[PDB]
């Protein structure tokens, strides 16, 4: 009974190559990149999102797949969905990366730090920080890596204004929103330090007191049959509105079990029909500007009847 919601930039003036910064802890920290990279290999989901927000998706030649997955993300359109794979984000395939003969490689120090020297020997390589709450800084690093700092500045400025405008029109500050993600065996309740939390903050939506922690991304509650038969407490998940995504198909197949469970039916948001199923790629795994706009779109339901 839970409603389902789901959810080319011109280069800066300069020479044909530019210096760009790697994330802190990458050696070396500076890398010379082309001003107009024609064949980009992207190894992290947030950078793929960034290239789409910059209108550069037709220059991507391959992308690392989400781990345990067998396909590219679909929330970014068919051109990205059809991209060849180069292994997964946690284990990129260097032979396939070399086979794409890229002139630019984007990756993340939070995913494959050990791989940077081998990647840099194939093509100019830029590593951003780990994806998550700092997505806007990661976007800024993609902007420098593609010589599109001005373009990224406008995307960030336009997003902040757009998010604030949506929050004002829909009275976001008067609602506490909960962020929940189901896995096959557990329920994850996200706090205030992660990708979707930072987008809810940009819109101005409040969070329930149980979801304001910042020491970790989420807390995890068991949801197996043995767990449910031990009278668990899901009250950390309650709010005025609950946004719930499923981390996998097996999680989706068990979602209705948890939503029908006695511990979940105790939640006031469930009684009030204010639990909404949302796209996990938009809310959890994309972690970029296009995903962020999808979350803002879903947040338009905070003041719905």
């Amino acid at each position: 009974g839970a409603g389902v919601l789901g959810n080319a930039a011109a280069a800066d003036p300069g020479p044909p190559t530019r210096p760009a910064h790697n994330a802190a802890g990458v050696s070396p920290e500076m890398v010379q990149v082309p001003a107009e990279a024609q064949r980009i290999v992207v190894l992290s989901g947030d950078q793929l999102d960034a290239l789409c927000a910059l209108g550069l998706q037709s220059r991507i030649v391959a992308a690392a797949l989400p781990n345990s997955s067998s396909s590219q993300p679909s929330y970014l359109g068919t051109t990205v969905h059809d991209l060849p794979g180069v292994g997964t984000r946690s284990a990129p395939d260097l032979r396939a990366i070399a086979a794409a003969h890229p002139d630019l490689i984007l990756g993340s120090q939070g995913l494959t730090p050990q791989l940077y020297p081998q990647l840099a020997a194939i093509a100019p390589t830029v590593f951003t920080a780990a994806p998550g709450a700092d997505w806007e800084n990661n976007l800024r690093g993609v902007g420098a890596a593609t010589a599109r700092i001005a373009a990224v500045d406008a995307l960030i400025t336009g997003f902040a204004e757009h998010a604030t405008q949506v929050g004002t029109k829909h009275d976001a500050t008067h609602f506490q929103a909960s962020i929940v993600q189901l896995t096959a065996n557990t329920m994850r309740v996200y706090g205030a330090n992660n990708f979707p939390a930072s987008v809810l903050s940009a819109v101005g939506v409040d969070r329930p007191p149980s979801q304001r922690f910042t020491d970790k991304a989420y807390i995890e509650i068991g949801t197996t049959a043995a767990d449910l038969a031990k009278s668990p407490d899901f009250s950390a998940a309650d709010a005025d509105i609950v946004y719930l995504s499923c981390a996998s198909e097996a999680a989706a197949e068990r979602a209705a079990v948890i939503l029908d469970s006695d511990p979940w039916r105790k939640l006031s948001a469930n009684r009030d029909n204010r639990v909404f199923v949302v796209n996990d790629q938009v809310w959890q795994t994309g972690e970029g500007m296009v995903a962020a706009r999808g979350i803002v779109d879903d947040l338009r339901w905070v003041d719905a009847p």
